[PDB]
């Protein structure tokens, strides 16, 4: 039979039980009626993040196929029962933003504008090419770094701080309902996708106490991107401060920003060297 | 934003509303009661359609995989959104067999003595040498063949007879009822993926009338391999008939037999040449 006990199985019983949420039942109306009462400029100021997350939402949803081929041809019969929960949630969080979009008016609106350079890098560059590398190459190492780019930074570094900042400032504000509601069910879903990185990483390491070496390494290759997207909408929000004076919300770019650091950090140290 | 009225994008939503059943939420306490009441000849009985089944539902969650990278790459994220359902589904499915081997005690038992060689040509080859093609071959000739042996066939044919059969015999004799309520779970989820391959194989040929052709080939090659399946458990069910005499079954083998050439037919009724 299936391993019961395998920590992927425990899993993948984890995200049946806590995966129902579906983003057709959300509603939107009164996100309508928010995004539709900003001023041009207070419309702006909330494009940015919605951009960032929206097209990373695709890239995961077709960039973690390579890992579910990978560990499927290796035989790991639970990882592969997870990684479908996983896809699933990433399509589920795709419809979220792009169902948030349709109902407030900016669907038509193109937004890979707010997509800088270390962003690309990121999106274009070092995510799908080290999760497609599992096509052809399944060696710990090449696994290590697909977990490293997806799971850790990704999600677990990008994501989280996405997650925290949209409650810093909207939830704050009292604006977007629908779409923070929404933030809470991916930011549940994310936990489970930050542990199958973990494990899958840790249960590498602990192969070979020398992988711990190649994860810190990776990660730090990442680090000069992660905060240039960073910085970069940082320098957008301090650029565009009608939403913060018209809703009263001091926003802490510093903060955040720490935040961020601190999410790298604490990835980090769930990886243990030994 | 995504295409709403996509046909996938809409069976990608009734996936999500129907499909939220939980195998570890079915009791199997009673199968395990009637399992063990049974004699050794009673036993066996059941075992080779149990075979057939669970090995082809952990092959199709691995060898969908194919599809939906080259769907991917082809830029249709509707059929990626289903597909992560129809990937789902297959997991559960996998499940939902191991649950019950375990809980009538033959988890530990080997079932694969119960594949014969027209069961390996589709299993063994057939099926995985179709689906990984399209990691090289996403021609519209490779796409019609991947989905006419995994969804005409396999499912479409073969798996829909396999739950009539199931109802045919055990449901009849009151026997084994939370593998019956699997059974019905599965043949629910069943409709999606054939109305995925359905629409796959009708949009391809849409293009070119001349497809068709190529379709109705495809099926008639692998119907020597189904039917000499069928014909083998026939051969096997009319030597053991041990549980259809104590429970009363004539289990009727010639209507089985017409109801799979039913089946075949009825898929290739549902392609149409214009
Ligand atoms: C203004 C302070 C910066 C806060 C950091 C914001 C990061 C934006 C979101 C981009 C990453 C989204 C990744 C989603 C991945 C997934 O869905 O698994
Ligand atoms: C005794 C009459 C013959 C009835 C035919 C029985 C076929 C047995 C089941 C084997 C096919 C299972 C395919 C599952 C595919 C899927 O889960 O999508
Ligand atoms: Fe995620
Ligand atoms: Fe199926
Ligand atoms: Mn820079
Ligand atoms: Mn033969
Ligand atoms: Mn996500
Ligand atoms: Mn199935």
């Amino acid at each position: 039979t299936i391993d019961w006990e395998h920590p992927m199985f425990k899993l993948y019983e984890k995200a049946k039980r806590n995966g129902k949420w579906n983003p057709a039942d959300i509603d939107f109306s009164q996100d309508q009626k928010d995004f539709a009462s900003l001023t041009s400029e207070e419309k702006i100021s909330a494009l940015p993040l919605v951009a960032g997350f929206s097209a990373f939402e695709e890239a995961v949803t077709l960039d973690i196929l390579p890992m579910a081929h990978a560990l499927a041809r290796q035989g790991r019969l639970e990882d592969v029962l997870f990684l479908t929960t996983f896809m699933h949630d990433e399509a589920k969080h795709v419809e979220m933003f792009s169902r948030w979009q349709q109902a407030v008016g900016i669907g038509q609106m193109d937004l890979s504008v707010f997509h800088n350079d270390h962003y690309k890098r990121i999106f274009y560059e070092a995510l799908p090419e080290a999760m497609n590398r599992l096509y052809a190459d399944d060696s710990p190492e090449a696994v290590i770094r697909a977990a490293t780019v997806y799971n850790m930074i990704v999600e677990g570094t990008l994501a989280e701080s996405g997650y925290y900042t949209f409650r810093q400032i909207y939830k704050k504000a009292g604006l977007f309902p629908g779409l923070l509601q929404g933030i809470d069910y991916l930011n549940m879903d994310e936990g489970r996708h930050i542990q199958f990185g973990i494990y899958t990483i840790q249960r590498i390491v602990n192969e070979d106490e020398r992988y711990y070496e190649l994860f810190i390494r990776y990660m730090d290759e990442l680090w000069p991107h992660v905060i240039g997207y960073v910085d970069y909408l940082t320098e957008l929000g301090k650029r565009q401060q009608q939403l913060a004076r018209t809703y009263a919300l001091e926003i802490d770019y510093d903060l955040l920003r720490h935040y961020v650091i601190k999410q790298f950090n604490l990835r980090k140290k769930q990886i243990s060297r030994t």
